[PDB]
C-alpha cells in the first residue's frame, strides 16, 4: 500500500508558493482531509494531473 510519502489523497486543497517562490499544492490525506491540509512540492505531489485540475474545478477558477 502506502510506501511511505504519499499517503492515501482525499484531494488537492489548494496550492500557493513557497518562501523561494516555489509551486507547493496544499493536499489532504483521508482521514484527516480539513486539519490535514499538507503542502506537498508540485513535482512529487501525485502521478496524475487530473488531481491538479481538480483543484481549478473545487476552487471555481478561470484560468487557460
Amino acid at each position: 500500500g502506502a510506501s511511505g510519502d504519499l499517503y492515501e489523497v482525499e484531494r488537492i486543497v489548494d496550492k500557493r508558493k513557497n518562501k523561494k517562490g516555489k509551486w507547493e499544492y496544499l493536499i489532504r490525506w483521508k482521514g484527516y482531509g480539513s486539519t490535514e491540509d499538507t503542502w506537498e512540492p508540485e513535482h512529487h505531489l501525485l502521478h496524475c494531473e487530473e488531481f491538479i485540475d481538480e483543484f481549478n474545478g473545487l476552487h471555481m477558477s478561470k484560468d487557460k
